[PDB]
């Protein structure tokens, strides 16, 4: 089983404790630890922080007491424009120009592979996106003649139907790829006036409509469309997605103002860390959907869908079930890396949770 943890470059601005930087990753905890992100500039990969570079060798020591452990560099992210990428790769030229600057950026820092995080690509890209990944595939291969081990190369997909069905041709990708990254967290916040959990397990029997949304279906989905079982990862979240109740109504379909209040050590409305939602449960009422198989919990008129232990471990037993090839994490940053917020003195209590049902039988 494959353990993929994403560690985030902006985590380490913080304040207090809530800042992260690199060293503070356990080295056995994972399988493949994945730097978040890296730019493009002028059609080459770059870097994006002012101290990348001394923080990609910060991360990279990793494997000095761990030689097993793998390590890339993703490209794009949310708050990557997805146009920057359908430019670069629609035109042979620029495509190029990209993929043939990866394997020296990713050898001269100490990475084994790039991770494409192109969120998302459109209707139009579908074809290109297939071109980028069999392209730097080969250029990977042809590379590798050298006598270095082979980059690897994985990407982060979208786990809604319609965004699928639109942009990816999963059983062309699916056989370039090293592994895809189900990225099954992101169901219900897109800003949408009532309340719901953005990463259930179950579609579950109640106010059932968007019957995709959750991820059992995604897996299946995913299945059908032809990628392999084993290059298939679950995402599963470290943070919560908030929202600001608009009356005192706590269940399920009750409607919502806004985001959620920004937390003290994120400050971005709409998220919590799982390290600021233990200090959030003092004082609150925790509720689990059955059918979903999560939790959520509420405060005055604050409504939190987040995941716990127990979640967690549940679904690293439904990811065992269908054989899939492990789990990945967003992000070891956001869980309660230092193990002193959350009770039960455990540093990564979430990962560890997911990593102890993967080491199981
Ligand atoms: C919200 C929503 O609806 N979107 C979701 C998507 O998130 C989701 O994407 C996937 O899943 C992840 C979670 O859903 C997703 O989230 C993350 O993505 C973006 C980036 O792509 C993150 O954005 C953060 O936002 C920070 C502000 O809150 C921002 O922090 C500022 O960072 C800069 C530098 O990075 C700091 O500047 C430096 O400051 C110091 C001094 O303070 C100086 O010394 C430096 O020189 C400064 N200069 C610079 C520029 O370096 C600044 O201090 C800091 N603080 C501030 C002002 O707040 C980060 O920069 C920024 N990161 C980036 C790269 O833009 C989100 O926070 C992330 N969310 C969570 C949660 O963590 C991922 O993108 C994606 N994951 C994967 C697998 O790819 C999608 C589903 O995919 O669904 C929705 O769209
Ligand atoms: C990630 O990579 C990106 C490049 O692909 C990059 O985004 C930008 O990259 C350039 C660096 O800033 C931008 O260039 C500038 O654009 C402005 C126009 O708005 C020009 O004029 C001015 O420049 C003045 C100082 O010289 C300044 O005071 C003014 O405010 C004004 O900006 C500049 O001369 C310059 O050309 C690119 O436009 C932009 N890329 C795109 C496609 O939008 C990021 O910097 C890079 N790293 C990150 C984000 O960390």
């Amino acid at each position: 089983y494959k353990l993929i943890c994403y560690y985030t470059s902006w985590s380490q601005y913080r304040e207090g404790d809530g800042s992260c930087f690199p060293d503070a990753i356990d080295p056995f905890l994972c399988t493949h630890v994945i730097y978040s992100f890296a730019n493009i500039s002028n059609n080459e990969i770059d870097t994006w922080e002012w101290n990348d570079v001394t923080l990609y060798d910060t991360l990279n020591t990793l494997k000095n007491r761990n030689p097993k452990l793998k390590t890339l560099l993703s490209v794009g992210g949310w708050n990557f424009g997805p146009e920057r990428f359908s430019a670069i790769a629609s035109k042979t030229q620029s495509r190029r120009t990209f993929i043939k600057s990866v394997p020296p950026f990713l050898r001269t820092h100490g990475f084994d592979g790039l991770d494409l995080a192109w969120l998302y690509p459109g209707r139009r890209d579908k074809r290109h996106l297939t071109t980028l990944v069999k392209e730097m595939k080969a250029e990977f291969i042809r590379e590798a003649q050298a006598g270095t081990e082979q980059l690897l190369l994985s990407a982060a997909v979208s786990a809604g139907k319609i965004a699928i069905d639109r942009g990816y041709d999963i059983a062309q990708i699916s056989r370039h790829l090293d592994f895809i990254s189900l990225l099954t967290y992101d169901f219900h916040g897109a800003w949408r006036q009532t309340v719901g959990h953005h990463s259930p397990l179950f579609a579950g029997n109640e106010d059932a409509s968007s019957r995709f949304s959750n991820a059992d279906y995604a897996v299946s989905y995913m299945l059908r469309l032809g990628a392999p079982a084993n290059k298939l990862v679950m995402g599963i979240p470290t943070f919560g997605r908030s929202f600001t109740l608009a009356s005192s109504k706590t269940d399920v379909g009750a409607p919502v103002s806004g985001p959620g209040v920004p937390g003290r050590f994120t400050k971005e409305k709409g998220i919590l860390a799982y390290y600021e939602i233990c200090d959030f449960l003092h004082g609150a009422t925790t509720h689990r959907f059955r059918d979903q198989q999560v939790p959520y919990a509420t405060k005055g008129n604050q409504w939190v869908a987040y995941d716990d232990q127990e979640s967690v471990k549940n679904k690293a037993r439904y990811l065992k079930n269908r054989q899939l090839a492990g789990a990945m994490v967003w992000a070891l940053d956001l869980d309660d890396f230092r193990g002193t917020f959350c009770g039960q003195n455990l540093t990564f209590p979430l990962t560890s949770a997911v990593k102890d049902v993967l080491a199981e039988v």
